[PDB]
């Protein structure tokens, strides 16, 4: 077997490790917020809100999407975690800006030989669009209550800034 | 006062943008991994696994399970932006250790007032399975390559230790 980045983040986990040391945190975040981002490379979402361990829970996934997953995740951080508050975060530059459902499911059966041509990978092109229908989204399930904060912002992979939309 | 915990949020990005600076990197992650771990708030993938600006995505739910996003955002992730390894993270105290699908759709039932008992909140008990699980859901979709490297693992919240599972 060949060694790959997996080995290099054990390696460097190492010096985290002496800098953590042990320590306890509660299960229920410190600020009662849940971010729903985009998984991009160029985002670390702690220090771009300036998070200190602890602090918010951080859902990621292509594109900042609302889905039925976050809707999962959000019922888990709210009901059984405590938090009370969201942040909806898409961002500049985004991959789901780069493509179509239609070009990339031609793409899928090409390479991979599955057709996935019903399936919805939830591109955008308008980003601001794209961050008021994730809060509608939001704001039509039954599982996420009426007395939820729902921000929307856009980060800017370029420059670091967060600005409000929503 | 500010309204909102996001408010807080803009006012610390201030200082992020001071240090950012202006400056692009690539769409493609540098060391073409995604990493796949739980929203908790008690981890920042970036210093836990030594991660630079722009050099692995990140996906997060509840329990960093795979689920139907998981794998929409993979598929996006490697076959539009190029990563070609996965990590799949979960960590101690988890809030998917906390409660069965009934204990929860019960709980629903007195939070919410509705009924989620269809709903599989993809729950776990022991980790190390619980990794493996995720990992053979990964291997048996069509949609993930069979040359995909995958890797699990664990962290455990109160030491900052990252350990592989297998
Ligand atoms: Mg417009
Ligand atoms: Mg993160
Ligand atoms: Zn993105
Ligand atoms: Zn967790």
């Amino acid at each position: 077997m060949v060694m790959s980045y997996f080995d290099n983040f054990i390696k460097a986990n190492q010096a985290y490790v002496d800098l953590h040391g042990t320590a306890h945190l509660p299960l229920k975040p410190k600020t009662r917020v849940a971010i729903v981002t985009c998984m991009d490379s160029r985002l670390h979402v702690a220090p771009a809100l300036g998070l200190a361990l602890g602090d918010a829970h951080i859902l990621r996934n292509a594109g900042g999407r609302v889905t039925d997953d976050v809707i999962r995740s959000l019922v888990i951080s709210e009901q059984q975690l405590g938090t009370s508050e969201i942040v909806v975060l898409h961002h500049t530059d985004c991959g789901a800006q780069t493509f179509t459902n239609a070009e990339f499911t031609e793409q899928l059966k090409r390479d991979l030989a599955v057709d996935a041509g019903d399936q919805d990978f939830l591109p955008f092109t308008d980003i601001e669009e794209s961050v008021r229908e994730d809060i509608a989204l939001l704001k039509n399930s039954p599982l996420i209550p009426e007395d939820i904060i729902i921000s929307g912002a856009i980060y800017d992979v370029d420059t670091g800034r967060v600005r409000e939309v929503n």
